[PDB]
């Protein structure tokens, strides 16, 4: 009938360059049209900032540049409490704005909600994005 | 039990699907495999207008991709441009570009957690593209 | 025109009741039904995109009637992430689709993220169980659990 979501703040490592690069462009923009670059991403997601943070999930999917980045990815949890579960995520922009939680699996079967993105830290080779998960699942 | 929300009905939107020509608004970045007959991937930034006439205002973009798997499977963000609806999106997924239906699989902003369908009907067939009438039927929980 | 109308929704309004389906995942051979169209980046270990038109049957015998196709793509980002339309063939179910998205082709689970026609607003999951491994592909058993909500109020 309704159960909300019990997360703290997550921090996604969006790293396009450097020796820890976790995404790759597989097509280029059409120069005439101004779109078409497709990037495939395996973004690590941590439970905090700093060397003591634990990796709790990966964001595995793709984003395509259609004048802005459209995303589709599986948020696959690795921490023991949620291992076996995913949230399915889709929407616009990587580093700010919102994404939609369009479904899920495991403990998140039938999840619906949103993920709010805020810039947390800009590093040399990438950035860290604060994720705030709001949503619910039916019981 | 029940989830309080708002049913959302949006009529008379017109999507400009323009594969070619000076107003081309999508690009194929892969080709169909010769032997299997599938594989073309097209990235699209389709404009969506509030009317068919000369005075129609652009009110959204459909930003995403579609892939040819014997028919075209679509995944995109319908991003609204009205300073009113600014930022808010509907997340759209499904088969066929010019006819049939798409699923509304989620949303953001004023359309957070949207669920529903988009109905497509071709309105005008032109030399380099077509105009597709869209009808949105959706529900957003509060 | 944008019409915003107060309404109620019951999620368990209409359960999606199917029998078991059987998906044919065939990467090679004379019945190959998918193609890889981008390459993995060797430096990063990800990037390959495959476009698929998987056939789906209602049984494992020769008299199994094809009832659907799974039309979409999967992308390798350390694991295969899937996005496809499940397009049904039979009359009454003609035109109707389930929208499916999630990780892994042959095991685990997928989300039902939406639908059209009779499956408008579908929500749920598809469980995958390996059913048979053949020379050019495998057959995957599909178990559908989900609901279509009914709207009320207004
Ligand atoms: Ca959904
Ligand atoms: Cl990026
Ligand atoms: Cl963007
Ligand atoms: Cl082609
Ligand atoms: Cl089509
Ligand atoms: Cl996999």
């Amino acid at each position: 009938q309704g159960n909300q979501i019990n997360f703290t703040k997550l921090y996604l490592h969006h790293t396009p360059a450097g020796p820890e690069q976790n995404q790759s462009a597989v097509t280029s923009n059409d120069k005439k049209i101004g779109l078409g670059c497709i990037v495939v991403n395996n973004w690590s997601v941590y439970d905090g900032i700093g060397s003591d943070a634990k990796l709790v999930a990966y964001a595995k999917g793709l984003h395509v540049f259609a004048g802005a980045w459209h995303n589709s990815f599986s948020l696959v949890f690795e921490d023991e409490r949620l291992k076996g579960s995913t949230l399915q995520v889709m929407g616009l922009i990587v580093e700010e704005g919102d994404w939609a939680i369009v479904g899920g699996t495991g403990q998140f079967a039938m999840a619906t909600g949103v993920i709010l993105k805020k810039m947390q830290e800009q590093k040399q080779y990438g950035n860290i994005i604060e994720l705030t998960i709001h949503g619910f699942c039916p019981l």
